[PDB]
């Protein structure tokens, strides 16, 4: 009963996003976990802990607590959902460490389990995340095939991940210079983003637009970064500005390319500063 209180309190503080309090409460719940019964109430506990750690990008701690929950959840065949989610945490942490090959292995396992258990949304989530790793690994053909499979499911369900999947799909096709097919996913995603009031992807589509689908309207890229930066989305600013910087480097536009490397530096500094 005592562990339960500290446990619930941790989830409670995480809800109001008091991260220090949550982990603080979890730290004692874990001590009073000495008197724990079922292997899966522990697993439930470890999962939550890995999650708050994943939120604070404490990559080492998150992946530790995730694996401990995972190694238990795998057995109990009634807990496929929990198993898949644990694997997402592991793979998300691996993504944060730029271990995209290892993260792909995780997500591939997730897809198998999501399949043999017919969890439709987890199937699309695996496909999407697989496609994202592939994009990072620059295997764009496979990235696209996994992304449309995700798209088929999300379009039916109208889940929020629809926008992000269309965005990633658009970008992947643009990187292969498949500008005509990309423009189709661009208009479709840009529309879904606008009508869902997804201001974040609206700004992100504007970056693709300035990059690929206007006549070189670079101010669109700029204004979109202004929007993102104003929203304190510095990870997005850091990652996207590097992609933009790389692209201009490949074109031989060194001045523009430098401007965006500089911006990524600043965004990184803002992340360390909190
Ligand atoms: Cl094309």
């Amino acid at each position: 009963l005592e562990y339960y209180f500290y446990f619930f309190k941790g989830m409670y503080e995480f809800r109001r996003k008091e991260l220090i309090s949550a982990i603080s409460a979890y730290r004692i719940a874990e001590s009073k976990l000495s008197e724990v019964e079922d292997e899966i109430e522990k697993a439930e506990f470890f999962f939550k802990v890995s999650y708050v750690y994943y939120y604070m990008k404490q990559t080492y701690f998150s992946m530790n607590y995730a694996n401990r929950a995972l190694k238990i959840f795998r057995e109990y065949e009634e807990y496929a959902v929990q198993t898949v989610r644990c694997q997402f945490i592991v793979a998300g942490n691996l993504i944060d460490s730029l271990e995209y090959e290892r993260a792909l292995e995780q997500f591939l396992k997730s897809l198998e389990i999501s399949k043999e258990s017919n969890i439709e949304h987890l199937i699309a989530m695996s496909h999407m995340n697989i496609g994202i790793c592939y994009d990072e690994l620059k295997e764009y053909k496979k990235a696209s095939q996994h992304l449309i499979l995700a798209l088929e499911i999300f379009e039916k369900s109208k889940h929020s991940f629809l926008t992000k999947t269309l965005f990633t799909l658009t970008y992947v096709e643009a990187k292969q210079q498949n500008y005509n097919v990309a423009l189709i996913y661009f208009r479709k995603g840009r529309f879904i983003a606008d009508k869902s009031d997804d201001k974040e992807y609206s700004a992100k589509f504007k970056i693709l637009e300035g990059l690929f689908f206007s006549d070189g309207e670079t101010q669109l890229i700029k204004n979109a970064f202004s929007y993102l930066a104003s929203r304190k989305m510095f990870a997005d600013v850091e990652n996207f500005s590097i992609e933009v910087a790389d692209y201009f480097h490949e074109q031989g536009n060194l001045m523009l390319s430098n401007e965006y490397y500089r911006m990524s530096i600043e965004a990184r500094r803002k992340i360390k500063k909190g």
